[PDB]
């Protein structure tokens, strides 16, 4: 909570003590930031992870974040305001990307106005499909995903999605989750990058029943 990882952030100069829970999984799933010279960073606020990526990727990488609040700048780094639900985020990100594909989407959104348990754990899921519908738009063939996703009636189903369009997906909660009961960690690798993508693969009123 208060504790070892959000001090050491703090003195490392990092924006949220979640820099540790991207930094663990990345050192333990093949160092894909180090490889990534794209990244976009979903629901991104404050921008710890856009730091991390910074520090980690190669000089010279575009990282793209993107928040419906505000985010202050960072040095190398493009940061943009929208609801990456909408066709506003999926226009502007589309700009910034001209002919690149990401080598890696990072997502780790949740939902911030309250609305109980079960609908915070729904909004959660509609918030990682709509992220793994912009990753599969965006990911070089190989790519990686790496979201957030809440312990849910839901989990299951998107996991099910997931290995239609990736090699490996494994769940993870790395030392910096261990005591945040909501959350694990799913990272994709090896996307497919399918010639025939199948709407209904993306679509909320498919996955979600
Ligand atoms: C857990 S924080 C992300 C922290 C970030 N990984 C870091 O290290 O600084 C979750 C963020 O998701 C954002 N969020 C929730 N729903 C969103 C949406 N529909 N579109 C864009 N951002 C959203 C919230 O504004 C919040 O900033």
């Amino acid at each position: 909570r208060l504790d070892r990882y959000y001090y050491l952030a703090k003195e490392k100069g990092y924006r949220a003590r979640s820099s540790f829970k991207i930094i663990q999984i990345n050192e333990k799933y093949g160092h894909f930031l180090e490889k990534s010279k794209v990244v976009i960073d979903l629901c991104a606020a404050p921008g710890s992870w856009c730091q991390v990526a910074s520090k980690l990727c190669p000089v010279n990488s575009l990282i793209i974040g993107v928040d419906i609040v505000p985010m202050k700048p960072m040095p190398n780094v493009i940061t943009f305001q929208s609801d990456i639900t909408t066709e506003d985020c999926r226009s502007k990100l589309r700009g910034y990307m001209k002919t690149w594909k990401a080598d890696t989407v990072l997502h780790d959104g949740a939902p911030n106005v309250g609305l109980g348990w079960v609908q915070d754990a729904f909004t959660q899921s509609q918030l990682t499909l709509q992220a793994l519908k912009l990753a599969v738009e965006n990911l070089v063939v190989n790519g990686t995903f790496v979201t957030k996703i809440f312990r849910s009636k839901d989990y299951n189903k998107l996991i099910w999605v997931f290995q239609q369009l990736f090699e490996k997906v494994e769940a993870t909660k790395p030392p910096a989750s261990r005591n945040v009961s909501a959350e694990i960690f799913v990272v994709c690798k090896g996307f497919k990058a399918p010639k025939r993508l199948d709407p209904r693969l993306l679509d909320p009123k498919e996955v979600f029943e």
